[PDB]
């Protein structure tokens, strides 16, 4: 067999027509990133640097999204079961260290709670989820976090296209459940639109390599979709990717 098969999984295909926004460039300074918007209801992709909009990444922590829905589907979460006690192991971050439940262990992205529910998933039932949804390359062979800079990767327009799925009623997941870990990554909620989103970074030779943030806003007629990402050296991570994607949202006239 051809190691080309292994090179065309780390990168989507499709040939999707889009809106070029070049004009974001600035926005990028210092990083190879990407921006893709899809307009729900105009059915139309926006993006800029579609080259790396078609590269598939490590999700880090914005995987938690779909590892929750998957935990609600096979009854490990259920809509008043979401609590989690702490271990007692000390983290660096003060937030970890403490019982959690949904809303709190998304809010602060609590690694543990999330390989906690992973733990406890069968992985050839995960291998099943992630061909139904179309997870990226489907690799889970990497590591047991192989959601963390592994073998798990996924790009940019295909993190916008599985939120708008997800959205849309067409992942098999109850609405219930869908409701729940919207609430539980849910940043603004006002008269005039819901903003949603997901925050992740990985590490790489001990620096920020990986930064991403997904999400959506939901208006009074439609719902725009989003994911940016950031691949640098260092200074790639979660925060910065939420930053880049709130100016150009706000640009946008979105939020
Ligand atoms: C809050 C985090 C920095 S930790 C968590 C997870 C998921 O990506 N990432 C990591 O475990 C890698 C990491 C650990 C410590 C500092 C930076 C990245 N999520 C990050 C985020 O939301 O940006």
């Amino acid at each position: 067999g051809h190691m080309s098969a292994h090179v065309q999984q780390d990168k989507y295909e499709t040939n999707v027509s889009y809106k070029k926004l070049n004009q974001l460039a600035p926005y990028f300074k210092g990083f190879d990133g990407s921006f893709v918007l899809y307009n729900e209801r105009e059915q139309a992709y926006s993006i800029y640097n579609e080259p790396e909009s078609k590269q598939r990444y490590s999700p880090n922590s914005t995987y938690k999204i779909y590892l929750a829905l998957m935990a609600f589907d096979q009854n490990l979460l259920s809509l008043n079961h979401t609590e989690q006690q702490w271990d007692k192991h000390q983290y660096p971050f003060k937030e970890w260290n403490q019982d959690q439940n949904l809303n709190s262990s998304m809010k602060y992205s609590v690694n543990w709670y999330y390989e906690n529910l992973n733990k406890h998933l069968r992985q050839d039932e995960v291998k099943s989820y992630l061909d139904l949804i179309e997870y990226g390359n489907e690799e889970i062979s990497g590591n047991e976090n192989y959601w963390n800079e592994s073998s798990l990767k996924i790009s940019a327009i295909e993190q916008v296209n599985l939120l708008k799925n997800m959205k849309q009623h067409n992942m098999h997941f109850d609405n219930k459940a869908i409701e729940k870990v919207e609430n539980s990554m849910t940043l603004k909620q006002k008269d005039t639109y819901k903003y949603v989103g997901k925050t992740g970074t990985g590490i790489v030779n001990h620096k920020e390599a990986n930064g991403w943030f997904v999400g959506y806003v939901e208006t009074k007629d439609n719902t725009y979709y989003f994911a940016t990402h950031l691949k640098g050296e260092d200074n790639a991570n979660g925060e910065k990717a939420q930053q880049i994607s709130e100016r150009i949202l706000k640009e946008m006239e979105l939020i």
